[PDB]
């Protein structure tokens, strides 16, 4: 089973993580992506519970999979001789924060406020799974218009948490910390905040503040809208050139800054009209 199980529709997305379908489960006409991925770019693998060889991708959403609706669901998965299909949920209508975020530009920071706070739950769920993501960014969520709801998706550049070095990464440059521009070295959750505060950035001024490596290592960050001080404070302090001079997770969300989040359905009566 797997052609007569899904009805295949037009592709959503092209890239570094491949090819993905909108598509419906034939069993009760429910919104599905149908992820392909290539055995050939795939770069790292596991194994499950049992399991044969399987990419890290999939050992890495299985790990995350629950009830909670801050990361996409894996739904079922085929083997394929040359690659590997995910069938992904998909909510409906959805848009992916980088395109809410060109259509909009900044966005006021009550919504930017309930979009990093579901962001940070949604991490630490990931964190608490043992799951480091890896490529925190716009691009990576996606935005339940009807719920307010935000999913991380794209696991393809993640890898098991450790607290231990990393020497690799395969994620997206300009969210990378200066630790890895500079000596190929990070730690998983202080390199997690650094990109957290590109993307708290991304959210208010409506673009990354860094494009190259020297502005990345030198750091220092530059206000192109109107930001709040306290938000200025938190985004300045995620991304301390020192990765010990990071807040943790807790403080992040302690920050005054963070207090009085909006519900997600507040949220998307607000600010997604719907
Ligand atoms: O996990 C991904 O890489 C993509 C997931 C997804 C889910 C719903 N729509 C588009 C992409």
């Amino acid at each position: 089973p797997l052609e007569s199980q899904y009805q295949v529709g037009p592709l959503l997305g092209s890239g570094g993580f491949g090819s993905v379908y909108s598509g419906i489960r034939v069993s009760d006409n429910l919104p599905v992506a149908i992820k392909h991925v290539e055995k050939d770019r795939i770069s790292d693998w596991g194994e499950l519970p049992n399991g044969t060889r399987v990419p890290m991708e999939v050992v890495l959403l299985k790990k995350v999979s629950s009830g909670f609706s801050g990361v996409i669901r894996l739904l079922d998965w085929f083997e394929r001789p040359d690659s590997f299909v995910l069938i992904l949920e998909r909510p409906e209508p959805v848009q992916d924060l980088f395109d809410f975020i060109t259509e909009r530009g900044a966005l006021q920071e009550e919504l930017a406020r309930s979009f990093f706070w579901q962001v940070l739950e949604a991490v630490r769920h990931c964190h608490n799974c043992g799951v480091l993501h890896r490529d925190i960014k716009d691009e990576n969520i996606l935005i339940d218009l009807n719920r307010g709801e935000l999913k991380l998706i794209d696991f393809g550049s993640g890898a098991l948490l450790k607290d231990t070095v990393y020497t690799d990464f395969d994620g997206t440059r300009v969210y990378s910390p200066p630790e890895w521009i500079r000596y190929h070295r990070y730690h998983g959750r202080s390199a997690a905040v650094w990109s957290l505060g590109i993307l708290l950035y991304d959210m208010v001024c409506g673009d990354i503040p860094f494009e190259h490596d020297e502005e990345i290592i030198r750091g220092q960050v530059f206000f192109r809208q109107r930001v709040s001080s306290e938000c200025q404070h938190l985004i300045r302090w995620c991304l301390a050139l020192r990765p010990s001079d990071r807040p943790t997770f807790e403080e992040i969300q302690n920050h005054p800054w963070m207090q009085d989040v909006l519900l997600p359905q507040e949220t998307a009566e607000i600010h997604l009209h719907s």
